[PDB]
Parts: structure tokens; C-alpha cells; sequence
């Protein structure tokens, strides 16, 4: 809006900026009736009587070429008066704002969804420059032309009269809360916009112009951060040399910083990840080989970097960054600060490859805070509520208590402030370690929803087992191929019946969390045959090789080796496996881990990490 | 939910809760063809086929009066097999925790609205102790039965065999992240929930069993507490001594925290406030008449605590919070902490009365930060979305520079917080003082929205002045019973003219922010006659008594006295303010604020308080 006030004492000077709704006061210093007669330029919506409800309204067809060159001519007449005229000299010109927010590539609120509206910034959490160790955004330069291909485009244009910005001036500014959050660049580069800099006075030369400005973002979405930046352009009268400048008109930009985002099993891989560790070769060659039948490239990490830590899926977890103008990966780095520690910072981070860390660094770290203890779902759609990029799943104790433990609370706020992928908490803390791939994966379907969750099941063990001894096979060993057990024994065992039935109570818990709150049938769900055995603190460790612990390769799954009874030439463990699963079109291969992973608490999953290709749906389609 | 495992290699002992989906596994031990024979208590949907597709569900119709008085019985047979026999034992118990989920005074999700769910919870934020310094919630003890008044009622209830909890425990916990903003004490106080403490065995006796709790909290929404506290009741099955507890059965109860809320000066007031000072016995004679006149009990602050400090509309704003059970008024204390500092912790908080304070204590204060920038509109409908408890309005500048201001921004982000009256930033920083009651008000009016928004007006008194010039007073003195001025010396001086006209700009700006944010016409606004002018650094000040500037009392207005010029035995400014209220039904009473308020660049209004009747509207009938 705006109120142009005329008088028949003197004539009036005011600009009008296409777009905008002018409104005419013509009561306020009137002396009946009135007529209004303007220019061409000028289009009069509303022979007139002075009452006070009049709504007089100007619009403008174009920019001005030259200062006061349109004109409104209002005329106060009555019933034996000749008239006293006031006049209304107008400039019009253009001001927009423009930036991607139909999300295409190319009101001032942010919408999600497909008929939403609203641009989107990336963080620049990446490291495009040769030679540096830190984040791009943790300086106000841009040093690379490469980096700008991260940032998001805002263009300024303007149709002025050639004098026009001899008496007015145009200002780029954030929120004082927001830029620490934001950095912006013009563009021919110099910051504009920044955490030091909260506005700054545009040079713009008069007539037709266009200017650049390239935006990226410095934190994501968290608890205190809802995620949205508006960059405002202002308009100001600088006229009058005594007075200060008068705003003439804002507009402004809102943009979303895109959440960091998880890629489930579901997912096919691109990239896999593990460690050479001393006695290890022959299971870092079994990666190798299925790798290759995935067709992904593959990473190591050496014995001088790990300081002899083996455990990849702990320290980092490998997402993605989508914005419509450019997609990459980002690797979420654990606070758990193990020998892996660096190989985040290092290797991984780097050119088209974001960097984020959470959580205190110096410690005061659970091992719940290790990232075997955060999953995703596939997507999963919940009584009409679609999750398209899954949920991300972690793990903890059903209750607080002075003994249980959890997954730091920073982790946990950051994962809900990405919002897309609304978390839920599973119950891990039974087991020893304590980390959700203990007892579930996802692997890929050809039918249903397009998957199947895999849940450890010592029922289902307990049910072979007692197969095969009726079969006749009671004298078989498991661990044939340490201190071999014999089927009758293992099943005759009260105790360990009763630690796999309290483990039993633990999985089903979960099995009916991840029903409810993942939507899931019981078609949904296979049961791997799974022992387990409660050590310390009465807390749950595999009792051989954790099946469920497997590297999804697309169909390709690394399985590690149960070294189950064998029967008629066949480890039957294996061969249960093997019927559950490739049915589903899923070629299993078993991996030796065993002195090398198992005896130290962890499997095949756990040995490794893969990166995976983003979802197609775009984030800002959802409507969480 | 619930999975109940079934064998017939044993018989299994299963608890259900009343209100609970229970359902039985037949086939995963099973060994063709199943029947279900069940006790009378218990029903079972679903001479049956072993199809892995099989729904058997299991309902209870009421708690069991022992353990295991309710009996499945499932038989596998067949082609030509008798019967091999799977036997159940349940017990039924109910584990209800309730609040005033309908809100009333009496899913586990919030929701607003009037067909929305969700307890509420008061901030214990007042001090019902006698002699003590420390808000109520600052300790974990409950001193005085007064103080069960402001919390909320919640009660466990629990129908059981009477040797039910031998064998099983129940606890009561709040999720660590919330813990430091709730506490829970147990009714016969005690604690059982709170900062030090997220869990708590619950103390229960079988059979029938009732246990009170109430509930406080500590904190109001802000930046990183959205404002909902979630307590969770768990019942655990501690029969197996070697093993772990183990989960049966949660449930919650979700509270959501009362906001701070303001009340406009359309809401009827019930105290006023100010202080005694020097030679000022005049203005305090003038503010007891009206208060006397609106019904409101008054308060003064003397010479000694205010410490010469006047502003009473500054250091602190009373508001409210609002619970089915309890309202009760709260005094947002500003850390502008100048004289009157102690005022809001000493004289104001107390019993039946909070406190709250933000900001840096020790400085880092504009003058913005104080309360005269603090308002709340009427309640007001913009575009179809209610207002019903209003909209906060505050002051800042149109965009952030080295010389701008700001309130500061832990109170901007608390206002925001509290949602309910979606704050406004209009334009104050143009003024050397920085507030917006300096060039605003509101009074209540008979018809249209009941209300009118005054603005401040330089035209309105250029128009009087020279309607009174051309009947032929120009030598009426401003100033008339410091330098008396004539109306033709006002008006032709050039100079005061080119400030009026910034400073109609100025107020201009913030009429339209008003009109869209608000949802006002223009036949919502009067404007008063009033001159500025600019003195240190080009920022305005009141030429005269700043008559927007005025004390409402309902209908009794206290009106800063102008001393405009007299004309037939009367000030034209008094008549002008008077022509232009009396038709809505309000009485102007001008009182002399002069060598003792303007000269130090504040009036009425910033010399006093009000507390008000809050909304009968209740705030969580809104949807945001
Ligand atoms: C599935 C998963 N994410 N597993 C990680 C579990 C492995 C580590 N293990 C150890 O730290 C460990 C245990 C015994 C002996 C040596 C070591 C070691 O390599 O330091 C864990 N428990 O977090
Ligand atoms: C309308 C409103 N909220 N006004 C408050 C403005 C008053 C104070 N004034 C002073 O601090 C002041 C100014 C000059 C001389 C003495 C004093 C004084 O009492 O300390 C303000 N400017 O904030
Ligand atoms: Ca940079
Ligand atoms: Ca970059
Ligand atoms: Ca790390
Ligand atoms: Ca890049
Ligand atoms: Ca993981
Ligand atoms: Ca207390
Ligand atoms: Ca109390
Ligand atoms: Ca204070
Ligand atoms: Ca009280
Ligand atoms: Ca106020």
C-alpha cells in the first residue's frame, strides 16, 4: 500500500513502483466535489462527491522515462465554485526481486509441496578449493567459479528514469538474526550480505538494469534455526539533505536451507567403504568382489589413518543435499571420536562432498552415539500420511534410567529439525553394543512396497534347530569349520532359552514400533534366524555371526558367515537364509568376520559404510 | 499392539491392558487347521485354515479379578490328526493415566482448537509463598496447599489382581530434553518427576487403585522449547529375577505449556500503577480521579524504590496466563533495569501474581527494549485468519544499520514463541525514543471492530492551525498559560514544516503496516492533531504534549495536556481530541504532565500501568 496525499496549497512529488497498490488521499487537505483527469500512464479506478467512504486507487502501466513524467490532475469544484486544483506528479519504476521459487531451475512466505512456493538454499558445507582443511562457508570469498555453481541465484531489476538514483538508493538486507546464517555475493566476487554485515547501500546505475547476487547458506535447519532466510530489498527517498532517508517501498525473498537427508538400503549404491585392519585381507577382498557385481566404486581406509579403529559404519553416516539448481552428498561425522575420527574430515569431505558434525567433541559420548544406531526407512506411506524419503530410525532405552543410555541430544534435535524424514526412536539399549542394525535391516523387493524389513529372530532359530534334530541331526556343530555345540545341547540349554526368549520380547517391542509408526504388515516383515546371548549387565551380543548385520549392495547382499550346523554339505543357517531371500530376487554371499569382526562385537555392517543415490522426489514436495 | 507367541510345546502366560490391540501368533510354532476356544472374558475375532494370512485378534471386557482367569485354547488339527493343544493364560488389568485432555477442569497428540485435544499447564511462575524472594518453581518442594492451585491435576488408575505387582512395576517418566521444564509431585508433597530426576517406580497396590498427581512447569515456550512436555507411564514385567525389566505396555499424556499473553487497552482495566515523584503531586491527584472513575484499585511506587526513576509503562507489561483450571496475571519484567528494576521483583510478583523476565541483566539495552515499544491490537480478523487475543506489536527500524536499534532479540524471539498473538514489527526507531505508544493508541469504540486506532497527526494540526488562522486567529499563543509561539509563526516556519512532513511519512508507513498486518480501513482510524520535531541526530520528539500518548481507562481517557492555543475560552487542541472522541462515547481528562514528563521526553502513559481483565476467549481455541 501507500498513501500519496495531495493539497491545493502546493503540487506533490512521489514515486510509484510497479506492482504496488497507490491510494489517493484527496480528503485530507480538500476545500463539496471533485473531478479526477491523469495522464495517459496513469490508470484511475474510483463528477465526484467528497464523501469520506471514496476509495481513489492509481495504477501505472510502466516505468517512467524521465523524473515526474506522468501526472494527476484533481479538481475541487461545487455548486458555485470554479475550480481549486491540486496537482500529482508521478515516477514509476520497476523493482523486483527475483529468485528460483517455483523450484524449477528458474506472497513473500515459504509453502512446501508440489503447488508450493519458495527458493532454496544449500549449505556450502563442501570443499571445492584444493589445498584447505576447512568448509567454504567458513570465509566471506568466493575463490573458485566452481563454488558458485552451489549457490542460489537472486537477481535485482530495475526500470528507472536515467536520473532516478540521483535521489533515491536501494538497500540489500537480512535480519540481524539471520545473517550469521546467510552470505551474499554480487556478482560482475565481493560479500554483500553477511554474519559481520547486515545491510548494504546497491550501486545501481538509472535506466534498464540487472544484477546478480549469489546466496549460500552457513548452518542448517536446527532446534533453534526453523531453516528460513529473507533477504529484503528497500527503496529510500534521499532527497531532502537534512532529513534521514524515507523508506519508499521493501520487498523481500524467503528461502528454505535444505535439510540434510538420508538414503536408505532401498537405495542402489555408488560408493563403498571400509578399513584394511592387520589379519584382515580375506574379508576386505569379499567386499571387493561384491562391489564390483554392484558396480561401485570402492574406498579404503589404511591401517597409518584408522589407528587400528575397524569400525566404518560408526564414525560418519554419508546423506545428500538436493536444491533444484544442484544436488550433492554430505557426510554426517559422529561425535564417537574413535581412531576413524579424521577420515570424515580428511578423505571424505571435499570437492561436490558436504561436511556436517554434531554433539561435544571433547566427549561425554554414548556408543548409541555411533551411527550403526541411525537408520532410515524406504519410504513408507502411515494411515494417508506419506513419508517419501522414509523415516530415520534410532535407538534407545524405552525408559530413562541411571543405567540406560541414548544418543546425544544435539544428534537427536538435528535429525528432527531436518523435519523431512521425521525420526523415530527404536529400543537398542538391550543390546550390548546397542545400535539398531544389530536386530533390522531393509533390503530391496520386487513386490509389495518394494522391500522387506529383516528382523533378527532367535524363534526362528529355535524352530531349524528343532527341524533339524527332528530330522535327525541333533549331533550337529554349530561353529564346524573356538568350542563347537551341538544342536541337542544349544536346544536343551534352559538358559540360554531363556535370554533368547527376553531378547525375543525385545525385538517384538520394535517389531510393533516399526508396524505402527512405519505403516508395515506382516508381509512386510521376514525373520532371520538369529541366537543371541545376554554377558554383561545382562546385555544382548550375537551368539554367532549377526546375519541381520548385512551390506545391501542393491541385490547383492554380504551376509556374514553364521558357521551354522552343517547338514547334507550346507551350513543350514545358510540355507534358510538363502530361502527367505531369494525368493525375493536377493543373491546372498557369506563373509568370514569372525576373529577379525565378530569376537569384537560388530559384523559386515558394521565393518563398512556405503554412499547411495539420492531420492528422485524432491524434499520440498513433501508436506511434513 | 501387542504379539502374544504361542506354542504347543508350552503353555504361555500373557498380560493384556484394557483399551489395547492384542493378537495371537498361531502358525510360528504351530504343526493344516486350527479352532479357538476362549473363556467367556475373552472375545476373539478372526473350523480354520493355517493361511499365513490369519488375523487372530484378542479382546478383554474387564480386568481379571486373579492372575491367568482367562484361557485360549488353540488346537492344531487335521485331514486325520486328533488334536495337539496350545494353551494361553491372560490377565487382564487396566492402566489408565488421565488429565484434562478436553479441557474442561476435567490420540497422544496436541491439538489446537475448539474440536482440538491436550492438557495445559501453568509456568508456577508466581510466589504464593510468604516471605521469600524465588519464584514458587525454582525448588522441588510443594510448601503451601495454595500453591496445588496452579497445577494440573493428572491421576494414574489401575484395576489389578491384588497379587498383581509381585511380578510387575510401574514407572512414571518424562523424556530426558524436557526434564529441567516439569515437575511431579505425588498426592497423598514429594517429587516423583523433575531436573534431577527422569523416572520414578511407581508405588502401586493390586486391585483397585487410584493415585493424584500434580503437575507444574517451568519454563514458557521460547527459541528451544516448543512447549509441550510429554509423561509416560510404563509397565514392566520384573518376574525373571536373572533378567532384565521388560516392557508390557506405555502410555502418555501430552501437557502443552500456557503462553504469556498481553491484553489490549480494549479489555477493561482492573489496576493501575505509577510512581511518586518530586513536584509531580498534580499528575498523581489527576491519574486517582480517573482511576476512581474506571473502578480500578491503584498503586504507587515511592521515591525510595524507583530510585527517581518515572517510566512506569517501561521497566515492566502485566499479562496473563490462562489454564482451564487457573488464570492467573504475570508481569514481563524488561531488562532495561533502570530505577524501578526491583518494582517487578519486589511489589508486583506475588501471590496469585507472576514474573518473567529476558535479556542480558547486566546491559547490552537499546531503549527500544523498553515497554512503552510493547502493545498489543485489539482482536482482529485479517484476511480470514482470527487474531482473537490480538497481535503484539512492537517498534524497530525499517532496516538494520551501525546506527539502527532494536528491541533486543531474546524478547523478540520469546513474544514469537508464545504464538498466540504473532508478533507485529512496526517502525519506531525514528523517534528519539523509540516507541510505539508515542505515535499510537488504542480506545475502545461502540460500533464497527469496537474499537479505533489513534494515529499521531502533524496534517491534522496543520489543518486546525490554519482553520483557525483563516478565522482569524493567527495570534493564538501555543504554549499559552518556556516560549509562547503564535499560529502564524508555526505555520509559515518552513522548516518545522519539512520535519512534520518526514515524520508524516514516518507514521504513514506504520498506518499502512497496520492496515495489511491488521486488517484495518481507514473508517478504523482516527488521527489526533500533533506536532514533532527533530533535534539530536534528526530523531522526533513531541513539539507539544504528546497527546496519543494516553492513559485508557475503559471509557476515561487520560490525555497528556497540550496547551494549544485558546480560543473562546478553550484550548483548540482539547476541542479538536474531544470533537473527535466524544461521538464514540469517551471522556477526555487532561492532565498537566509538563516541567514533570515532557521536558524529559516522555507523558501519561509513560509515566503509568495498567493490568487488565484477560480474554474470556481461551487462547488454546485458536489455531496459529
Ligand atoms: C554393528 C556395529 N555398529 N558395531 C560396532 C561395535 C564395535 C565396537 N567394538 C569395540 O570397540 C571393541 C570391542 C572389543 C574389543 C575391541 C574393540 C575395538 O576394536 O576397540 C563397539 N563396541 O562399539
Ligand atoms: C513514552 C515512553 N515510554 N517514554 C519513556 C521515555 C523517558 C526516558 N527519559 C529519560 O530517561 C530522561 C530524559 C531526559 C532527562 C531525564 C531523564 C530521566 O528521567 O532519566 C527515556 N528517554 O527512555
Ligand atoms: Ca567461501
Ligand atoms: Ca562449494
Ligand atoms: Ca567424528
Ligand atoms: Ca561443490
Ligand atoms: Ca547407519
Ligand atoms: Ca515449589
Ligand atoms: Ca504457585
Ligand atoms: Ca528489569
Ligand atoms: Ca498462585
Ligand atoms: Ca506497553
Amino acid at each position: 500500500g501507500t498513501l500519496i496525499r495531495v493539497t491545493p496549497e502546493q503540487p506533490t512529488h512521489a514515486v510509484c513502483v510497479l506492482g504496488t497498490l497507490t491510494q489517493l488521499d484527496i480528503c485530507s487537505s480538500a476545500p463539496t466535489s471533485f473531478s479526477i483527469n491523469a495522464s495517459p500512464g496513469v490508470v484511475v479506478d474510483i463528477t465526484w462527491p467528497l464523501d469520506p467512504g471514496v476509495e481513489v486507487t492509481l495504477t501505472m502501466k510502466a516505468a517512467s522515462g524521465s523524473t515526474g513524467d506522468q501526472k494527476v490532475q484533481i479538481s475541487y469544484y461545487g455548486p458555485k465554485t470554479p475550480p481549486v486544483k491540486a496537482l500529482l506528479y508521478l515516477t514509476a519504476v520497476e523493482i523486483s526481486l527475483c529468485a528460483d521459487i517455483t523450484r524449477t531451475g528458474k506472497q513473500r512466505t515459504w509453502t512446501w509441496g508440489p503447488c508450493g512456493q519458495g527458493a532454496i538454499l544449500l549449505v556450502n558445507c563442501d570443499r571445492d578449493n584444493l589445498e584447505s582443511s576447512a568448509m567454504d562457508c567458513e570465509d566471506d570469498e568466493v575463490l573458485d567459479s566452481e563454488d558458485l555453481q552451489d549457490m542460489s541465484l537472486m537477481t535485482l531489476s530495475t526500470k528507472t528514469p536515467k536520473d532516478f538514483f540521483t535521489n533515491h538508493t536501494l538497500v540489500l538486507h537480512v535480519a540481524r538474526s539471520e545473517m550469521d546464517k546467510v552470505r551474499v555475493f554480487q556478482a560482475t566476487c565481493s560479500v554483500v550480505l553477511g554474519p559481520k554485515w547486515p545491510s548494504h547501500y546497491l550501486m545501481v546505475p538509472g535506466g534498464k538494469h540487472n544484477m546478480d547476487f549469489y546466496v549460500e547458506a552457513l548452518a542448517f535447519p536446527d532446534t533453534d534455526f526453523p531453516g528460513l532466510i529473507t533477504l529484503t530489498i528497500s527503496l529510500l527517498d534521499t532527497s531532502n539533505l537534512e532529513l534521514p532517508e524515507a523508506v519508499v517501498f521493501q520487498d523481500s525473498v524467503v528461502f528454505r536451507v535444505a535439510p540434510w537427508i538420508m538414503t536408505p538400503n532401498t537405495q542402489p549404491p555408488q560408493e563403498v567403504y571400509a578399513c584394511s585392519i592387520f589379519e584382515n585381507e580375506d574379508f576386505l577382498k569379499s567386499v571387493t568382489t561384491l562391489a564390483m557385481k554392484a558396480k561401485c566404486k570402492l574406498t579404503i581406509c589404511p591401517e597409518e589413518e584408522n589407528m587400528d579403529d575397524q569400525w566404518m559404519q560408526d564414525e560418519m553416516e554419508i546423506g545428500y543435499i538436493q536444491a533444484p539448481h544442484k544436488t550433492l552428498p554430505v557426510v554426517f561425522d559422529s561425535p564417537r571420536n574413535r581412531g576413524l575420527k579424521e577420515f570424515p574430515i580428511k578423505r571424505v569431505m571435499g570437492p561436490d562432498f558436504g561436511y556436517v558434525t554434531r554433539g561435544p567433541q571433547t566427549g561425554g559420548i554414548s556408543g548409541l552415539d555411533s551411527f550403526g544406531n541411525l537408520e532410515v526407512s524406504p519410504p513408507v506411506t502411515v494411515r494417508g500420511k506419506e513419508y517419501p524419503l522414509g523415516r530415520i530410525l534410532f535407538g534407545d532405552s524405552c525408559y530413562p534410567s541411571n543405567d540406560s543410555r541414548q544418543m546425544h541430544q544435539a544428534l537427536q534435535d538435528f535429525l528432527s529439525a531436518q523435519q523431512v524424514q521425521a525420526p523415530v526412536k527404536l529400543y537398542s539399549d538391550w543390546l550390548s553394543v546397542g545400535h539398531v542394525d544389530e536386530f533390522l535391516s531393509f533390503v530391496p523387493a520386487p513386490d509389495r512396497k518394494g522391500f522387506r524389513l529383516l528382523l533378527a529372530s532367535p524363534r526362528s532359530c529355535y524352530k531349524l534347530f528343532q527341524e533339524q534334530q527332528n530330522e535327525g541331526h541333533g549331533e550337529a556343530l554349530l561353529f564346524e569349520g573356538k568350542k563347537q555345540q551341538k544342536i541337542k545341547n544349544i536346544l536343551s540349554n534352559k538358559t540360554l532359552r531363556e535370554h533368547n526368549s527376553f531378547v525375543e520380547r525385545c525385538i517384538d517391542w520394535n517389531r510393533e514400533l516399526l508396524k505402527r509408526e512405519l505403516g508395515l504388515a506382516e508381509s512386510d516383515i521376514i525373520d532371520i534366524p538369529q541366537l543371541f546371548k545376554l554377558k554383561e549387565f545382562s546385555k544382548a551380543e550375537a551368539f554367532f555371526p549377526n546375519m541381520v548385520n548385512m551390506l545391501v549392495l542393491g541385490k547383492h547382499l554380504g551376509i556374514p558367515k553364521p558357521f551354522g550346523p552343517v547338514i547334507n554339505g550346507r551350513c543350514c543357517l545358510e540355507e534358510k537364509v538363502c530361502s527367505l531371500l531369494e525368493p525375493l530376487g536377493l543373491q546372498c554371499t557369506f563373509i568370514n568376520d569372525f576373529f577379525t569382526y565378530h569376537i569384537r562385537h560388530g559384523e559386515v555392517h558394521c565393518g563398512t559404510n556405503v554412499r547411495r543415490k539420492p531420492f528422485s522426489f524432491k524434499w520440498w514436495n513433501m508436506v511434513p
